[PDB]
């Protein structure tokens, strides 16, 4: 759940 | 400045 949450938090810093 | 504020804000996720 919360380790989703900042997988993508993650992969969204990766994005940008 | 922000690229420095998301790049640490990202090895910071990482940790966690």
């Amino acid at each position: 759940n919360k380790k989703l949450a900042k997988q993508q938090l993650e992969v969204l810093a990766r994005y940008l």
